[PDB]
């Protein structure tokens, strides 16, 4: 059920079940980190003011 | 019925699923993401 | 039926979706999604 | 099968679907489709 | 279930059930051809 | 369930079954590399 896209500066996100997960690839380290974590619903609330 | 997503400028993304698509935008220096705009796919 | 989407120039991008191509701009400035145009058989 | 796509230069893209390679490209000016090469499934 | 990405000089990759392959589009001769092909069994 | 996505330098990855894979094609070598392993729970840390 995931589904992946980019974003700058070699950072990626995954939107699986109700979270979006945004990740950065440092290819120097040559490493990944999680760098934020949210639940589509709290966005969603968010957005409706 | 499964979301596929794709990217846009400025750091912005979209996310289409069940007859919504749903435009985001990550920011890298606050670190942040906000919903920027919801859209309903049925025209 | 199953969803795949990509992106093209100037904000723009595309769905295909059951034999069904949709093209999409999304206008920054004025924070809104809009259909632009529709196809099936090429 | 589901089918998956991609990006290419110049407003073209690509979709792979049952065993299938079809590219095509998008002309903004004219808001047109136009289905440029298709292969079946071989080199 | 495919999944597709695009790669420079208009290459693109798609994975199939643990196999890559690598292909390019040749706008200019309106052409496309398999560059190399891969299986995720890695050293 | 897999997916995929690009990023610089012509390295790619993939996101699949929990983990995530990431690549690196040298057009000039015409070849792909495995470079980084993941478990999502891994990242979760």
């Amino acid at each position: 059920q995931p589904t992946s896209f980019p974003l700058e500066h070699n950072h990626f996100g995954v939107m699986e079940d109700g979270y979006i997960k945004i990740y950065e690839y440092n290819e120097s380290r040559n490493e990944v980190k999680l760098k934020k974590e949210y639940a589509d619903d709290e966005l969603e609330l968010e957005h409706h003011h």
